[PDB]
């Protein structure tokens, strides 16, 4: 065993190529699957993990009654083989948690689980299963993270983490990790910024995150910074807007475009150079369809002109969350960070009527090979029996 | 592989972060769970199980019925990973069991489990999963061991035994097990002493058990013991009582409690020089909620005076069982032996309308973090399908 | 990886401890359990193995119906880890058979499985299942083997089958494999003998087969022989009549005891010099009961005077099938060969008013420690839903 | 690890002995079995595992409706070991496609999964689970392969994919891959031909591809190419005509025989100089039986005459596709490749009355020593409770 370096750039990627599909909710409705959300994918040098927060209940069984509530004793974060469904027979155990974060430094998995009350939740770090340390929200107000993977490079593992109002300013953290023990942290000073739900990914010994603007943005913010945790912020400055809800596209902004810009969904993208990689929903107002758009001048460019759309899921068909996981050169054998991202298709409530909610998965992977557009979406047909 | 050397002292504490929560009776609701009860948690220097004792059945099954029942040749002693709920698809089997103990000694598991008659229960000792010796019932009344993980020191496990009436006098032994074989048994001489269900951890070089007094006594009694079996026997002596029943808080004995001592409950708690964390139910009279308190005299001193509390399951909430399990230096890589522990979280039969009773679980470690109280309590909705 | 030697002799023991029991009735009420029958246990060097034949079908759906019936083309051996209820979640596929054996050499398992037509069924070797080898009826009349694990010496195993009437004179082969290889097979002369469903174990680098007289036998035929196939025949001479049906105890013969012979019951008996362990039914008439007995001159004399019995099974509940199955040295760490054994609790038809019938499973090993006679049956209640 | 040398020739067999059945369908009625088409099985150096494509659904769910269907986006390659049921609690999740192909090279696992449209449809090939490649359609109508495994030599593995019209001249391509990198690709020239479906195999470091003439031929086409991919091409000049539908047996041809051409069934045989193992339906019309036929001259000349039939499936019972598969020296420690074979047993649409269509499987493995013609087939009972 040896620590991933993390030093190498993000491969170059001309599309996606499909990589998993769970079929979880149509598979649930006679087997014993989870009620699952937030699911998210990441890699150790050997195999890719799906983790992803449980409700305690299985689908089509009265206690995944009342599942569109967020926060609960009863969730716990579990993961499975990539691509299989989250069964209490197929999942290993991770943590209790209603928001969390993983990743893997070469050595051993780190897990994150945020669990206890919305005025002073704790956050348990775990290296191998083992707890390792625990962080107390200190605005207490939910305090919170990614619900993707957290990044590791030579050893150290970063993530972000967010305390205060999901409407208004908050406070946001970032966290240097080594074997689960927390080295140090920093409190981002990013006075009308809002940062959610980031997904953080390395790239040349640093890591770049991509988070979410609940607050007044339908771009998305970004914070970047190394092993020191000597950080940088800003927005995408694309007019092909990345958040949902948003506008149409037209004439970007690098700060937070407050049109639309309240409310938000988890979501990704790619830096590179001044190019950036998009994924994010079809429609502009709800989280519905899905599609990969390169912008070859989009992080730092503020015109709403693309160079290529990929579609991953019809405008007809239900989204959810999105975010990014990566291959290190130690599991692939390439020269380069593989960038691969996963979808949560979003099942049930609200949407939908059911008395609970509940998401499958997609995942793909960048190649510099040929690819297709298409749609992957969830399939499973609702109501359900329980309902 | 390394025999633990179990020399090192406990590692301070200043509160409980959550480790573990499985959600068995809700997931049972609908997934194929085994009824259960008597749970508890053990590590090998690789990973912690959990073990209990089914009842030859699953929930929501009609073979659930009468299972308040204590003793029938259908009880198995299984495990499962930490966290997984116990289903016949991830459940190793152990033994046949109406009560049990086991733990690992650093190269194996050593199993513990009871059956046969009452007048003539036989305990069956595994190593390694090959039986390696017995002990026959020496009172001819309920041969009974803890309900929770024996502990080894240096090559060799202990545990403690009881035959002989639940409600007045019996005989306890203390057992000294080496690969499975009992080389060393003692009987304690301890008259108006009552002895059941003892939670028993390593502490350097020493091991120190906690128990119940089902006779007389709403504290809790304690015998501790060096690997030759030399003895010493006391009474926490905390105005805290850790039984239930117990009476309300008040100056407290070194001697059992007759005020609400007679039934009881399974429970454990930690020695800190003078000082103690206790483990008990938030109700005086019955198994509801949990809660952790740290008494800086309380395991030499009488008085009810207490440092900190920390909430674990809400008072309207079912509880059980409880016990200790340890965490050692050679799994951790700490200095010390981490204390943990469980709570049993039993539905059904006595307390509500079903046909059977089962638990689920929640688990956690000591840590010197921040932490936070809560409730997590089991979740499931009765009555179930069967009932 | 080392071939079992089988070259020390049966350990001496003074009672049977239980090992394992697995309720598969009880639990395939509601979980998804195999209809099997002919279960028997078999250990490798690390770990021991339940194997049975399936049905092709789950308890409690409508495709168990019509399984009284012993031969189809859907019957295979499966095996699941001991104690584990055979589910299609936990078995590994062995064989396509309607009649089986299997045993490790220390090295790889072998498996026999019988599939085809009553007039020309072939015997399917695999070793580290690979196929290795065939063996096609020469009596053209259900060509079938032990329905116990067959036993190695020395980097060969051995195994005994059968082919011919089962009311009448039958052609009986014994049979040394190398790696799955039949190397050197032998036509037993044994005019007026019976051998059916042989449990056969090594001790002193010789197998000795305890069988089953289905012709005019209700004492059991036994037939021992070395490495080389040089074998010698005769029947258990004690009074302590060993198959079911019988007659009541009474001096007995060293042929066969005609009183009650036709029809039989497969099981097993250990010879320790003249002396005789006997597995037997508790009823006379059917498979009812189970007790373990020792005749310490039974192997050779022909008294009804027994020294021990222990109880296994309550006479007013079901039983069925017995076998051996040993714990070589190179598993235990001791001197000897431990000797083991296996009931098969059978239930629905042709007792029982079900459309199926299927069995669970309990096992002992000897030990010369303290042991209890008990009851341990199956303990569902029949019929079930399908029925 | 080392590569497959793949270099030894065919071994010699004289029949067929049965080596696995699932009876999925059977079990499928309860148990939570995938609804599965096109499975084949394929061995690495130390298992055998079946694959199939899922349609993303359970038996006797209501999912499994309209799965007559061929290509959609819920479709999924998965893999288990050979013999089990195909579930979400035992099966190994490989791609998401709606054709297939898998094969090991004696280091590591390749899949090939193809997925899409129909106008675009984009194989993505997988090493040991990390996307190594893909191939996008080049005639824009369905890209498809083998649905059987590909064939490995000297660390190359190879296939043959199919684009253009199911029923008239399409184009075919062969495919060297190395470490799941396509490293040479050729167009066959092969003016009316038709090949889909190929059951590719080594012989003599040379790849043999019998494959399904859907367009114009009752007797199957053959390709054959070494590792630079120089190929010949031919048809079976048999008069033991292997497809389904045919005539009856007559005169055959080297080129394709049109009396009963267009349609098909996917199938194998094994070439030996000018002979040839055919396995096919018992009907000329219809998927129904199985047999195998040794024809001694029937590779290169045209009687329709035979020395050797062994029945698998009945006449009257629901046969399917059938595949080759190998078992190579390295895993058999033989000095020949072992060949073996599979058969789909297709229930549901068309041809009965269900909602529904899916299939189980039975393997048999080529041996010099004693077989029998027996059947094994499906055996469930349609239709079911979801019908
Ligand atoms: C903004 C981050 C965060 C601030 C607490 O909230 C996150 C947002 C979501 P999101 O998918 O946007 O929520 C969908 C709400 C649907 C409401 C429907 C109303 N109908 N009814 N009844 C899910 C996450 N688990 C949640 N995180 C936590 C930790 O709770
Ligand atoms: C005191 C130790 C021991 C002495 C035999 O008894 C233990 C106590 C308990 P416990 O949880 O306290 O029992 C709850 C009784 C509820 C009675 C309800 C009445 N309603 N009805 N019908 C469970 C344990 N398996 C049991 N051990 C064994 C070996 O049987
Ligand atoms: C004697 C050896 C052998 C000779 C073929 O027969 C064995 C005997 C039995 P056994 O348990 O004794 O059979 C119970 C019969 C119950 C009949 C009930 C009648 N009611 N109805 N319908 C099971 C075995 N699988 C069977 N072996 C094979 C290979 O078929
Ligand atoms: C010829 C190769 C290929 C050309 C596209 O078609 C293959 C043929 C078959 P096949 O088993 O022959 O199809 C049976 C059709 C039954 C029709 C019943 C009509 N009733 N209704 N509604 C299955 C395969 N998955 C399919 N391959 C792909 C990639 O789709
Ligand atoms: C990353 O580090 C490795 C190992 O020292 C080195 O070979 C490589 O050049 C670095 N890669 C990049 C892209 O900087
Ligand atoms: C869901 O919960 C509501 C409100 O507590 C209740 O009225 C309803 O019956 C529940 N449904 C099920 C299926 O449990
Ligand atoms: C990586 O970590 C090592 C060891 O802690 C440190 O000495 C070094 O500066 C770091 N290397 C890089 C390339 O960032
Ligand atoms: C326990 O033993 C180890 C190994 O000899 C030693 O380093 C350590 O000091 C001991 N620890 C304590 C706390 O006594
Ligand atoms: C439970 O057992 C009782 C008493 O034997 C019986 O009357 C009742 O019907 C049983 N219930 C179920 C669901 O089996
Ligand atoms: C531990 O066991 C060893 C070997 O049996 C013995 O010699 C020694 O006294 C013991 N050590 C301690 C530290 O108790
Ligand atoms: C069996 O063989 C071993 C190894 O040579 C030897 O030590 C032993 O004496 C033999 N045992 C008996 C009981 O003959
Ligand atoms: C069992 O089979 C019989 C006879 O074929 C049939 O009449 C009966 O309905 C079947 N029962 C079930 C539950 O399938
Ligand atoms: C065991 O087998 C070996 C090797 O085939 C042979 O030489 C020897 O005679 C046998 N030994 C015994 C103790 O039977
Ligand atoms: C295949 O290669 C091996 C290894 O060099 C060699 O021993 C063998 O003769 C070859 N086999 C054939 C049949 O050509
Ligand atoms: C199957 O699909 C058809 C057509 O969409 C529909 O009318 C029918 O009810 C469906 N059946 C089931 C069991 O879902
Ligand atoms: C096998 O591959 C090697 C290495 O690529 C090559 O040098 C050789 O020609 C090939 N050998 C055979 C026997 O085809
Ligand atoms: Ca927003
Ligand atoms: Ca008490
Ligand atoms: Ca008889
Ligand atoms: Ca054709």
């Amino acid at each position: 065993s040896v620590k991933l370096a993390g030093n190498s750039s993000l491969c170059p990627v001309s599309g996606w190529a499909i990589y998993s599909k769970d079929n979880s909710v149509r598979i649930g409705s006679k087997g014993d699957v989870f009620v699952i959300r937030e699911p998210f994918i990441s890699c150790s040098p050997l195999e890719c993990r799906t983790f992803f927060l449980t409700q305690g209940a299985l689908l089509n069984d009265k206690h995944s009654n009342g599942t569109i509530k967020d926060r609960s004793p009863y969730r716990t974060l579990m993961s499975c083989p990539i691509g299989e469904v989250p069964s209490p027979y197929n999942s290993r155990f991770e943590s209790v948690a209603w928001s969390a974060s993983a990743c893997h430094d070469g050595i051993n998995w780190l897990t994150i689980g945020i669990s206890g009350p919305d005025n002073g939740a704790v956050a348990v770090l775990k290296y191998n299963g083992i707890i390792t340390d625990t962080i107390k929200s200190w605005r207490n107000n939910i305090l919170r993270t990614q619900e993707s993977e957290c990044a590791c490079v030579n050893g150290s593992c970063f993530t972000v983490m967010t305390d205060g109002p999901s409407n208004g300013q908050a406070s946001y953290k970032i966290f240097r990790i080594e074997k689960g023990k927390i080295v140090k942290s920093v409190e981002m000073n990013a006075p009308n910024y809002h940062y959610e739900e980031c997904s953080c990914y390395p790239d040349s010994s640093e890591i770049t995150c991509v988070c979410r603007d609940n607050w007044h943005g339908s771009n998305r913010p970004w914070v970047s910074f190394n092993q020191n945790l000597e950080y940088q912020i800003g927005y995408i400055c694309s007019g092909i807007f990345g958040d949902n809800p948003r506008p149409n596209d037209k004439t970007g902004s690098c700060g937070p475009v407050s049109s639309n810009g309240a409310n938000g969904v988890k979501g990704f993208s790619f830096k590179y150079g001044n190019g950036v990689w998009i994924g994010r929903t079809k429609s502009i107002s709800s989280r519905n369809g899905f599609e990969m758009i390169w912008d070859p001048n989009g992080w730092t460019g503020t015109d709403n002109n693309f160079s290529i759309k990929q579609d991953i899921v019809g405008i007809n068909e239900w989204s959810g969350y999105s975010g990014s996981f990566v291959q290190h050169p130690e599991l692939t054998g390439l020269d380069c960070i593989r960038p691969c991202f996963w979808v949560e298709l979003i099942r049930g409530r609200p949407k939908e009527n059911t008395i609970w909610t509940s998401g499958s998965s997609i995942s793909f992977c960048g190649v510099n090979s040929d690819t297709v557009g298409w749609s992957w979406p969830d399939g499973a047909e609702l109501p359900f029996t329980i309902d």
